[PDB]
């Protein structure tokens, strides 16, 4: 529980910062809102879900949800300069944003929630949050770079 604060909290942040983006905030937007839906199953459990002991697995999938998350907001924190998105999409840094975080914070759900089924017996699904970023991510990623270009940033 000591992580989930960070990663809930930082799910806050992450979709606030993402939420205010100034730039590639279609993608953003969604990390946030997406990274929201990997911490509201949680808000049910750590915060009402009756006890949670966080064993050694469950602290450590957490650990790598708040790191990953880091990922995300450190993404979107650094694509916060617009000098920096400009340059990432003509250049193509990674073809997206926080491909590498859907990629790393997903993963990070699926050994946290599988982890969660069992120390604490919640039902969970298939990432119910929607693990389809990446597929909207690079959507928006080859959209957003070839938007910017000469379309208007819808």
């Amino acid at each position: 529980l000591e992580n989930l604060k960070h990663i809930i909290t930082l799910g806050q942040v992450i979709h606030k910062r993402c939420e205010e983006m100034k730039y590639c905030k279609k993608q953003c937007r969604r990390l946030g809102h997406r990274v929201l839906g990997l911490i509201k199953p949680l808000e049910m459990l750590q915060d009402q879900g009756k006890r949670s002991v966080p064993s050694e697995k469950l602290t450590t999938a957490m650990n790598r949800f708040k790191a990953a998350l880091e990922e995300a907001n450190g993404e979107i924190e650094k694509f916060s300069n617009r000098s920096n998105i400009c340059r990432f999409l003509t250049a193509s840094q990674d073809k997206i944003l926080f491909k590498d975080v859907n990629r790393k914070l997903s993963d990070v759900w699926k050994e946290l929630s599988l982890l969660l089924q069992v120390e604490q017996r919640m039902p969970v699904s298939p990432i119910s949050q929607g693990a389809s970023w990446a597929q909207e991510d690079q959507q928006d990623a080859d959209e957003d770079r070839r938007a910017f270009q000469m379309l208007r940033r819808d």
